[PDB]
């Protein structure tokens, strides 16, 4: 029913929005209705004057190429990516930081971040010397295909929502959104966060309190970071989402060390199903990952993110508690 | 006949035009095949040599025979002068017959299926080639590609009798000196050469970390490529040649776009020998320059020749 997927709607603005909820009330769409909902929320398409009707067919076909058969990676992932992006973007110490196609870009980065993932990573499709992997050198494997593919659907038949953008802000934003999504490659991260505790211990802020970011270098950073931020995330979120998404990810590890394991291969860390400890793997996904990110965009931001630290914080207890 | 021509292929100079001619516009392939025996590597690799041949010739094949600059023949000529330089006394023991390997291999493919444009201009013509590749070394991510993918063609898998571990190991350096191959990357590479030579240990050169003997390999195959105002003036000047046809023809069709005309790219108002002056003096003679530092002395013969060939270009410049 579109009232009750419409009252769900209004929690667009907040973290912890029922992403599964809103998966199933909108038809398997929630990314359509979820990017929707925030492009009309930051009139972004009044803004870039994106018809409506070319909006909803690119989403409708970027849904389309997310695999609905892969339990994590998959358009529910990449819509919660999309909303927590959207809320980390409203944050007070970023107010009137970020342009409007830096914006766009953000958002637009997130929708297409892991477009048409195969739910294996990036080692695996470089030992089973994928076509994949032989196309991108080994380097950055899933994250220059999910960009190729999200770019190369704007040229389907009314899809193309930037068509309405200068020359130069269709150059811009191509670059920006290239740049957020590499970024996402889960190799970078121990670099992206030396870089943001770097910009943490020397910020900057002006007269009305907000972050100070006055070069690209800088803006991009703090846009990767964010994004980075946004889709490692599930563990920050109220237990009963955080809960289902390791459900999703232990379902794809598992599978894809079926794979190897039938293959003859080591078995990834955390892929084995007769040797995993998933309780243990999330603490340590916290301690070693997630909580080390998170702490430190909390410094960046401080205060407005913690209560999204405090959520992580008590969820690393309540997995501990369970060992 | 081909033979005597190929008796020099330890000479900087060597005859590749004539031997691209002699050897039926088999350049690559026979200069491929005599360098992997000059370098025992056919023996030290278990590479059957019907193997060889068969994918010599396939990825002969896939240079393009239209585009006057980077095609098969610049492939030989990046291979020849990257064997030449990996026999520098300097450089007497440094590397590995693995690395070494991985060098001549990586020349060999480092501009296949070239279509005889520039990056920049598979950017901003929204090429698929720049869509697949993100703007990013779009060309040299290509070649790989290319060159590795052939490999799976019948009777194409030179390294059937490498290790599994020699394959990868083999892999990572020719994708790492490939890329280091896009002209954007060259003043960070050869940053990174300049820094070299200032922490330069020697006993002859002293490379500990692989971080080292990739920049040595990247930038050495970077210097071949970059070789031609360093040959003899009757090579240089037909590489020039070639390559100033092929930038016209670029610049055609930028024009016809309603694009900018990328340098030196406008026959109608281009300076092919101040081009060649601007092109040693802002980047093969600093190139060049660095690399002979680091290998001092053996590089000054190579030196020499550039900065006569500069003289000689400068001089017909009214
Ligand atoms: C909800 O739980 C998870 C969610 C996700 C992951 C792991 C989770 O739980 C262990 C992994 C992290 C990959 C990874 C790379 N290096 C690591 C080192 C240690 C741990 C993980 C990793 N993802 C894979 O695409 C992202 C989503
Ligand atoms: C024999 O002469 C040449 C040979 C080559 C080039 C230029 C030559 O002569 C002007 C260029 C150099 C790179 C380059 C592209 N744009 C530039 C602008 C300024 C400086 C360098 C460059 N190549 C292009 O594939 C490699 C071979
Ligand atoms: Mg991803
Ligand atoms: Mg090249
Ligand atoms: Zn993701
Ligand atoms: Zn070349």
């Amino acid at each position: 029913q579109e009232d009750v997927l419409a009252k769900e709607l209004e929690d667009v603005n907040k973290w912890g929005l029922h992403v599964f909820r809103i998966a199933e009330l909108s038809g398997n769409r929630p990314l359509t209705v979820i990017m929707h909902t925030i492009f009309q929320e930051r009139d972004l398409l009044k803004t870039f004057k994106i018809p409506v009707d070319t909006l909803i067919t690119y989403l409708m076909t970027l849904e389309d190429h997310y695999h609905a058969d892969v339990a994590y990676h998959n358009n529910i992932h990449a819509a919660d990516v999309v909303q927590s992006t959207h809320v980390l973007l409203s944050t007070p110490a970023l107010e009137a930081v970020f342009t409007d196609l830096e914006i766009l870009a953000a958002i637009f980065a997130s929708a297409i971040h892991d477009v048409d993932h195969p739910g294996v990573s990036n080692q695996f499709l470089i030992n089973t010397n994928s076509e994949l992997a032989l196309m991108y050198n080994d380097s950055s494997v899933l994250e220059n295909h999910h960009l190729a593919v999200g770019f190369k659907l704007l040229q389907e038949e009314n899809c193309d929502i930037f068509q309405n953008l200068t020359k130069k802000q269709r150059q811009s934003l191509r670059k920006m959104v290239i740049d957020i999504v590499l970024a996402t490659d889960m190799s970078k991260h121990m670099n992206l966060l030396a870089d943001l505790k770097t910009m943490v211990e020397t910020k900057k802020v002006t007269s009305s309190g907000v972050l100070l970011l006055d070069n690209y270098s800088d803006r991009i950073q703090v846009l990767q970071n964010m994004v980075h931020c946004a889709d490692l995330s599930n563990p920050t979120k109220p237990l009963q989402l955080y809960r289902q998404w390791t459900d999703r990810i232990m379902e794809e590890f598992f599978r894809q060390g079926d794979r190897e394991r039938e293959r003859g291969m080591e078995i990834s860390p955390m892929c084995d199903k007769h040797n995993a400890s998933v309780e243990k793997s999330q603490v340590g996904f916290i301690d070693y990952i997630v909580h080390p990110l998170w702490e430190t965009w909390a410094d960046l931001v401080h205060p407005d993110a913690q209560d999204i630290l405090d959520t992580l914080e008590d969820n690393r207890e309540w997995y501990q508690s369970t060992i």
